[PDB]
């Protein structure tokens, strides 16, 4: 079938923001998982992210 | 079938923002997973990302 | 079948924004995964990205 | 079949924005994955990207 | 079959915006992956890219 398991073998680290969305014959609208920007719904190794959200 | 498992073997690091979307004969509209920009839905190794979102 | 697994072997680093979209005979409209620009849906190694989004 | 696995062997770095889209006999319309520009859907090694999006 | 795997061997760097689109007997319309311009869908080594998108 579908292998989506969380199976780290050995090693070490930081694990966060794992999201599993199972839609079984359903209705899903307006989804922004792990969103960092602005979402409007009307019905030496360095990674650096900086986001400024201003809603007026 | 489909192999999408999380299987790091040895090593070390930072693991974040893993998103699994399974749509089984369903209706999905307006999806911006891991979005950093602006989403409007009307129904030495360095990576640097800077985003300014102004909604007036 | 389809091999899309996450299998780092040894080594080290930063791993983020991995998105798996499985559409099984479904309806998907208006998808901007890992979007950094502006999405409107009406129903020494250095990588630097700077985005300004102004919605009036 | 199809080999699309994530298999770094040794080494080090930054890995982000990996997107796997599997469309199984489905309907997908209006897709802008990893988009940085403007998407309107009506139903010393240096890489530098600067994008200004103004929606009036 | 088709070899499209991500297999860096040794070395180091920055890896981002890898997109795998598998269309299995499906309908895909209006796709602008990794788009930086303007997409309208109606249903010393230096690389520098600057894009201004004005929608009136």
């Amino acid at each position: 079938g579908y292998q989506q398991q969380f199976n780290p073998q050995g090693g070490r680290g930081n694990y966060k923001n794992f999201n599993y969305n199972n839609n079984l014959q359903g209705y899903q609208a307006g989804f922004q998982p792990q969103s960092q920007g602005m979402s409007l719904n009307d019905f030496d190794l360095k990674i650096s992210e900086s986001t400024h959200n201003t809603n007026n």
